[PDB]
């Protein structure tokens, strides 16, 4: 039984201050400092240059302590300001600098002074950004493809990688000084007449520079806590500032001793990771595991910390996570509705103890789950690892928080992840220690490279349209892979030849997508080393190189395949109504597609495509297994490739499939013409691996049956299942045991990847669209993450409103 | 019987024009163009950027045809102008820009316009040069060492590498178009989802850009030959311009057909190598071998070319080689007296034909040797490969040209090079095909990396002084390796402990010298790829990477060890007069050294050190073998290291020893305090492996006996033996057979590396110092190369005058 409605006035005030910043500012301090240090340290090796950049910026940037917070450390000069990261790109910044205030769902306030700084700073970076260096190396074919949008790698060319959890256990065990000794021991083995050691030494030096800077930065906050306390009238707050300054002094160097110390050190690293890099889905991993030793002592064993005060510490941290901000281009913002950072916290699961699995749920799991239920913030992205031996008590507490209406927790599934991770070659103890990263993707926190998911996007719908029409992409007018068969030519002899054309086209776009990733990953590898992040991932220090160079113990990545339901639904309709029945002719379908189903005749055809052929999500094998078979081609193609770190250190070095495409369904649909499932041109595609909205008519159990027929084991980037309920459907205990049995059957029987529940009423979302000043704290689940509804663009809002409402 | 006194009026006029340019100009066209293209192509990979730089510069630079030359292609805008190469360094340029006209022996004329260009161009390069990037990576210890001058790598930090011969046979066999097809075939095997191929493709693309640019550049000269012919009044010259334009059009694409075509293509590559890079000792290799097929057809078989006209073609080429110029810093110019480019031409030797050696001397060998005797220019640096089966006829022709007084030919020795190259693992056919490079060093032309010699300089004398005195370097006052024993402390128990201190100190400076080379080589590797040069060396195209990245079939390098005679002479004196005799005390010697032998007492001590202990070069085993034993420590130390290309492609990847230090003996001596061989502080050290001047009193046969006792097989960078004769000593046929027998005994019996003869009178060099406008064509041999005496600084002049005059 959880108390999920109580918040301290400290937390309420802080939380309310954050939710009411609706046009957050842009901070340019980091952009200035990195430009200054790049210019003065042009002679240094890039990782050393980048280390000196971070050191300079930390020592000279604006720091502060606000809202009487118990966890300190600001990302930028102003509250919720987005720093600027010019080394990735300045292209969209120079184009959009005057027009940032009014981008729908992605508006930022650029002060006139900050506008002037950016106009001095940005021209220097031209030619030197990751994105420019990508275009300096792309072939013309690769450039053409990217220009269409059929393949996209915008999130990789304009941002740091992130999409991982660092080794928080190592950090807590050694402290910063013990990492320094680790680095020193490793440099003691450098032989400067060995080429690899010459390079390793430069990277190890950079790590040491950064560790020193982090130690000094924590001390800088300790000194700030003291100076503020000397002018703090309220006694109680002043004792807090003192204890924090005391705590900072310790964690600046030594392994933390108290739970409050351990959390602050973890947050410090979490924050500085997102100062040295704007990569998102920086994730905490299994915090209920590696923070439990401190919780057990402070809260249970020595009872020197009140469990209510511990929850108050967590709340302070969560609000700091909401403070983290990130600005994106106009285009990429549409694919990330709600300005998300995707900072994941994993709880639950199991532990491999002496070769025997054991439930990992503990009181900290409960206290974390409860702290999130009380706070109902979009950060952290709370993920529960389900397993068969997870208790009804804990699973009930989870549903109690699902009831609170902010979309959390979501569920990953040990019953699929651990067996498949072990199959890949991950050491079983490590596989049992996996975390959620960002949204639904999974990795072994602290031992894995970047991007378990987040590599290039392929628009499956547009590739399919091209396969039905001579390789012609109607959006761009290009034919990247010519083929003779086309509906407009009526020269398809049977549906098998349509599948051939799908197979042939998707084999082409997959190869080109890997070629493009090779360019981007390599430009990132050479230009934007993450020093702190590498330092905190096995085994970068020992190997003396960055994560992107092969430093991580494990390296597997996935891209995102967009338009899943649309691919299956479209093939199933042309298979049935064109080929199995002759009810619709090839030239007739093609004319309706080129026309966007215009006119009452084509509109009747369209409605026949919509309702006279089966749709993914109704437990109909004829469409579900056709979708799996279409996807299987892409999955098989992936097997012939290796990722760029292959053979350079990590286990694996391979690709697998992924469907966590966030809100890319909306802009990807915008550039997708009409499709044979009856979808109108420019309208959203389906999101994730969810059924197309309004096509799933046989209830949620039919949905999870369809989803289970995908090749989940090959889609280790994650199969995203959204689901929407009206609050009344979850009001009763028998409604609760209903949902619980549905979860366990999904995970234990269907081996499903993931589920998340939206509990919201169609009236609430309509009213909030009308009066946003009222629901500034209303949180809605989008695709893998939750967001503030009033902070979404109307386009993104209506996509949520258009989603199926299901009944248990 | 050679006609060595005849020159055409064409050649005389051209030669006289060149010798009378005494303050050559600086050209800034290349510096502008490389700056422009680096700036516009910041987004391209460095080899692609550098390829586009060369393409831009070739297409836009000033070209011309002058002096009615038969071989065309200018290096810079003005005759004998030195281009400027900012990517290596702009440090000495910014310091010395206003003071270049009056550097003794290294004066250049910088027009006011060119001064303005350099002042705009150079600041951009700060932080981005090879030299700046070296100092961005050196440890403090490495920086301190370099600041003393005890180790020097100035020629590597401020210049391209060169020091090789490209694969002229491959060039002649395929032509430019066939190289293009080779590149295309190789790119056809690039897989852009394989990391190594991604990088290989960038390098292959750069090569193709450059090949295209060279083809277009040859066509640009063809068009210039035509435009000039249309305004050429003299019929005969106009037919020449036409034939050349015709020849250029062919060699711009196809394998050359005529000897005149083959020579011009070879020169075109020789010239453009020294436009893309200012590295010197760019060498032609065995031109008498790979040009013979064309000579045999045009001159002997079809008699369509007069052998006198062929010699006239060679002469035109040689004068183009003299046109090539290069400016150096004030400091490094003192180590390279006479503005030398060291463009070597190897003739003679043998050929491994079906496993059987065969004399390689042919009519082209004779015609080349004769053309150099007639011209008496400092370029090319003509080198004969002696072998036991070399004829008396050819060896007589060689001595006939030695008689002409310009220092050439010098001799390398197959009897030592081939056995030792094969011992290294060089394929026997390749070992038999070796060439001279630059001065005395040797390599397999077309298949070898850069720097057979030319890596870091170590001052052996200063290391020895530090070994006699606590590790203290008296010039700098530093103690890089402290030791307890010091003459000033009189705490040496015996001479064996002095050798221990030598061994210990030189082991330290050798390691540091390799550490420094690792930094410099790596900064060169990453920043200044040579595209054309790599393209023309096995196996860079196949491996798809630069020479500096491991592209070459063979890779061995050597540094330069300076003060050879001084090391042996100094140890032998302290061994005998301090330790074996007690005639001189430890504190007494140290006080005289710290005093620079000042006062009549210390001057008497000094004369006892000079003449009362044996000197290297008198065939005295007690000093000669002590020198060999001292050097042997350095040679053994080298065995524990690998050069940076080791394991990255080439056979070998190792170091050996080298003594071709050019004129570094003079500035190295300037920074060497007094030494126990009686040498005064700041005075020259001995050059190469030559006896200290005036210490060799028992004639030339005693000199070659001393030299032969060095470990020649371990000094594959070359053992430099200068020797000076008065012209009268070579006047008679019995004086000739004398010298010939001395050569064969040196090479066949003593296995000597090299010999070169100066035939000049002490009166001539004195008169020329007084009246230089008279002897502008007087050539003197310095150390491995010949130079114009009137173009030397007084310091360098007197070092030549101070050399021993020997009698046969």
């Amino acid at each position: 039984t959880l108390k999920l409605d109580t918040l301290s006035d400290r937390i309420k005030a802080h939380k309310n201050a954050l939710v009411h910043i609706v046009k957050p500012p842009v901070c340019t301090e980091r952009a200035q400092h990195y430009t200054e240090m790049y210019q003065q340290h042009l002679d240094k090796p890039i990782p050393v240059r980048r280390a000196l950049a971070l050191a300079h910026h930390l020592a000279n940037r604006t720091i502060w302590i606000k809202h009487d917070e118990l966890i300190i450390g600001n990302q930028a000069s102003e509250v919720r300001a987005a720093p600027i990261f010019p080394e990735y790109t300045v292209s969209w910044i120079e184009k959009e600098i005057d027009d940032l205030a009014d981008r729908p769902g992605a508006g930022f306030a650029v002060s006139a002074a900050n506008a002037r700084v950016l106009h001095e700073v940005c021209p220097w970076w031209r030619g030197q950004t990751v994105q420019d260096r990508c275009y300096g190396m792309f072939t013309d074919e690769q450039k053409g493809l990217l220009a269409t949008g059929i393949i996209k790698a915008e999130g990789n060319m304009t941002s740091g990688d992130a999409h991982l959890a660092v080794n928080f256990p190592l950090l807590l065990e050694k402290g910063l000084d013990g990492l320094r000794e680790e680095v020193a021991e490793r440099r003691s083995r450098i032989n400067l007449t060995v080429l690899e050691d010459l390079h390793g030494e430069q990277f190890l030096k950079a790590i040491d520079i950064v560790l020193v800077a982090v130690s000094e930065h924590i001390e800088r906050f300790a000194a700030l806590a003291r100076e503020m306390a000397a002018t703090e009238t309220r006694e109680s707050r002043r004792d807090e500032l003192l204890a924090m300054a005391e705590n900072c002094d310790l964690i600046a160097h030594q392994p933390p001793q108290t739970f409050w110390q351990a959390l602050q050190l973890c947050y410090f690293i979490q924050l500085i990771l997102q100062i040295e890099s704007n990569g998102h889905s920086v994730s905490f991993g299994r915090m209920d595991q590696y923070l439990y030793p401190y919780y057990r002592r402070d809260v249970e064993l020595n009872q020197t910390l009140d469990r209510e005060h511990a929850i108050e510490m967590l709340h302070s941290c969560w609000l700091k996570l909401l403070e983290v901000n990130k600005i994106r281009s106009g285009s990429h913002s549409k694919a990330s509705a709600g300005s998300p950072l995707y900072q994941n916290v994993t709880i639950g699961g199991q532990n491999l103890v002496d070769g025997q699995p054991m439930d990992a749920v503990n009181p900290l799991s409960y206290a974390i789950l409860e702290s999130c239920g009380r706070l109902r913030s979009t950060q952290p992205n709370l993920s529960v690892r389900y397993h068969a031996g997870m208790s009804n008590d804990f699973l009930d507490a989870c549903v109690q928080v699902i009831r609170c209406g902010f979309g959390m927790p979501a569920f990953n599934n040990d019953e699929i992840v651990i067996p498949e991770f072990i199959k890949l070659g991950i050491e079983p103890q490590d596989a049992y220690d996996y975390a959620a990263i960002g949204c639904i993707e999974t990795a072994v926190g602290g031992k894995w490279g970047y991007r378990c998911t987040g590599m290039s996007f392929i628009n499956f719908a547009r590739v399919m349209l091209a396969a039905l029409e001579g390789g012609h992409d109607a959006t761009s007018g290009k034919v990247f892979l010519p083929q003779e068969k086309a509906l407009s030519a009526g020269n398809f002899n049977n549906f098998d030849e349509v599948m051939d054309a799908w197979d042939t086209q998707i084999r082409y776009y997959t190869r080109k997508s890997i070629e493009i990733e090779y360019v981007v990953d390599t430009m990132l590898e050479e230009n934007v080393h993450d020093i702190l992040c590498s330092a905190l991932v096995d085994d970068c220090i020992e190997r003396a190189k960055s994560i992107k160079q092969g430093g991580a113990k494990y390296d597997w990545v996935s891209g995102l395949q967009v338009g899943i339901a649309n691919l299956g639904n479209s093939l199933a309709a042309v298979k049935k109504l064109v080929f199995e029945q002759g009810a619709i002719g090839q030239q007739q379908l093609a004319a309706a597609l080129a026309d966007d189903f215009d006119g009452l005749t084509h509109e009747q055809l369209r409605q026949r495509l919509i309702n006279g052929a089966p749709k993914y999500g109704n437990d109909d094998d004829t469409v579900d297994t056709l979708l799996a078979r279409a996807y299987q081609t892409y999955i098989d193609e992936l097997k012939q490739y290796h990722n760029p770190r292959y053979g350079r250190g990590p286990v694996g070095g391979n690709y697998y499939a992924g469907t966590s495409s966030i809100s890319a369904n909306v802009p990807f649909g915008a550039q997708t013409m009409a499709t044979p499932d009856g979808r109108k041109a420019h309208t959203p595609l389906a999101e994730g691996a969810s059924p197309a909205s309004g096509t799933d008519h046989l209830g949620p159990t039919a949905v999870i049956g369809s989803v289970g027929k995908l090749p989940t084991a090959a889609i280790l980037g994650g199969v995203l299942l959204n689901q929407k309920l009206n609050p009344a459907t979850l009001e009763n205990e028998s409604d609760k045991q209903k949902l619980m049995i549905l979860l366990r059957t999904f995970f234990e029987v269907h081996k499903g990847w993931h589920i998340q529940y939206n509990i919201v009423s169609r009236e609430t979302l309509l009213d909030a669209k009308k009066h946003p000043d009222q629901y500034r704290d209303l949180v809605v689940r989008v695709a893998g993450y939750s967001a503030f509804f009033t902070a979404l663009s109307p386009d993104a809002q209506d996509d949520i409103i258009a989603r199926t409402e299901h009944m248990l």
